[PDB]
């Protein structure tokens, strides 16, 4: 039975609006590996027990929509990858997926991120001429 409210877990369609909705940074997880899961989202449990209530943890499968992992920045070239969507200004912090998904890599990335020390990698992209300026 019920024990309390959603917040951190899978993300579907009803989420992701209220991710977006809810003002807070959305930590996106896609993971091609729907088996090991665990390993991933464990090292996560505790990368948004700090940030449980300032950013949105949410898993998905970078196997089916991987395509939305790289929407932001990544390329989808590999996983599982890790997005970090600010619903505040619109950025996108996510992962490596060349390097290594663990929890102090993640949690302590993310967490140079909030902090202020991360910042965009790819977006960024004005449109100069008669417009803009």
């Amino acid at each position: 039975g019920p024990l309390g409210s959603p917040l951190i877990g899978e993300i579907g369609p009803e989420t992701y609006s209220d991710y977006m909705s809810a003002g807070i940074p959305l930590a996106y997880i896609f993971a091609e590996t729907a088996e090991e899961r665990k390993e991933l989202s464990d090292k996560l449990k505790p990368i948004a027990e700090a940030q449980r209530g300032v950013i949105n943890f949410g898993t998905i499968d970078a196997k089916a929509f991987g395509a939305h992992a790289g929407n932001l920045n990544l390329k989808t070239d590999k996983f599982p990858a890790f997005a970090i969507q600010e619903v505040a200004k619109n950025q996108k912090f996510p992962f490596d997926q060349e390097k290594e998904i663990t929890f102090e890599a993640i949690k302590a990335f993310v967490d140079d991120f909030v902090a202020g020390k991360i910042e965009p990698s790819i977006k960024s992209e004005p449109i100069p001429e008669k417009q803009e300026g």
